């Protein structure tokens, strides 16, 4: 009880902690996945005057 | 008998604490898989573009 | 059981989160094959040409 | 033997929830695969124009 | 000699409950394999596709 | 050799399902390839007038 | 020497068994790859039609 | 809190330096489309003198 | 109390001082991920190329 | 000196078993390594069919 | 040295093994390309009444 | 604080070097990546001929 | 440091022997390339017959 | 020093026999890449004649 | 003091010896390193011809 009080809080910190490194991951993605679709349009253009 | 008693009391308290940091974990793992679902899933966009 | 109820409830979410990411793939692949099937037409009009 | 017994009931437990979380897993691959052969299906009508 | 014997037998059956929870996990990831045979089954449709 | 016997059930009982799964494969592949048959004859009509 | 021959053949059973596990492995394989040469033959038909 | 301050900074700038490779995708990919959109000009020519 | 009191405050200094080190831990890890993110990214050229 | 002798030898006779042990593990492995190299190569076949 | 012998040899049998399956893999294709050939050829026919 | 001093000053010789192995890593996916650039391009040139 | 410096120059001599692997293949492209060029300009004769 | 002089000697007999088997890589990796030089070869005739 | 300084020598040698150890650690991965160079480089190879 008491002894784990204090570290399930700790936890929670370290969830939320978790989350934000967690949203920063969906970001870079985001990034990389724009570069896919941008860069693959390029080729679309090649294949379509092809 | 006597002595062990407020042991095996004190035995079930503990277990029921490792319960609490064991949902905590099953949560933690939850936020991860989800990342996990939602980057892959752009990955998945990535491909299905290509 | 009790550990894997809250665990299961979030696999759900995690899926229907997965349902929405889907969608917008979906969308994503008819913008792209509308300027297939607009360009392929331009194709065919100049074939017909002659 | 005496010892062992519920520790093998709640192997069985424990194996009959994996079971749950296993079930989830096909369902979510479900959803994955279903958006694979949707947007590789506007992939094919792109190519059968061309 | 004498105090060995109930200890070699003692082993024994100690040696026999180690099988019944060994063949529990042999089971266990008979599920686990179960559930990875399937899904990348789901996958190789979606290659299949494309 | 005990404990590999329910486990080699377990297999047959896998592959067995895959095969299942398989055949799923082919039938889908069968549409598709139907679906390419048919649409190439209409190309075919096409070229024929031309 | 003396307690380790009995594990020396020991070994030998448990080598013997993953030779047949491994046996059921080539055999799964036979399956997933024949849905490949089968599917990837429609593939094949569609192509020459085109 | 603490600890993860610096590291979020840290992902910061890596996002950045991502987003710098990925413009030079974007340029990679230009003389590339580039160069396939003269050469099926030159196609275009041929064509139009048969 | 008294001989616990000195105790209390070297293990506080202790805390901070893995701090220190786990601090150096998250800039470490920061050097190796900003490598995988870089070198993943000249394998995006490579890809895009082909 | 001359209780330290019997021991010696003692060890030597340990680390020839030891040696008997290794040579099965080389073995298994071989088993192991035969059945990716097999099922890798179905693996081959199917892609080149692809 | 003289463990890694009989793993030397192993490894021979089992380069020879994937020369078999390699073989059987040209052979394969022998008979895809030879479809190909052929239909390619029937595709000559109807260009040259055309 | 006085043990953890020249410790500290280790993990920044430590995370310098890795630096150094980092730098070469850049590099060797520079050739790599070069490989697949200057390949690829032949593969345009055959595009552009058929 | 120390340690680091014989790696570095591992690392350079591993960096060198891939360059080596890297020009072969650009030479077998060389060969591929020529053979598409050759024989896409046989399908040239055949079109201007034509 | 003394106890270690047989210890580096027996690392230079262990690293020796590690490039023994890393020998056998590269070859097993030279029939591999054989086949598939090979028959990608087969793949090339066939769009050739396509 | 005086007991202790025979001592802070030993502990001298002993660190130099696993100096001498780690020496050989990142040569021994040097080769495993370099094997791995080399044989995914043949992988490249089939990749391009692909």
């Amino acid at each position: 009880a008491e002894g784990d009080d204090p570290a399930k809080a700790a936890f929670d910190s370290l969830q939320a902690s978790a989350t934000e490194y967690i949203g920063y991951a969906w970001a870079m993605v985001v990034v990389i996945v724009g570069a896919t679709i941008g860069i693959k349009l390029f080729k679309k253009f090649t294949s379509k005057a092809s």
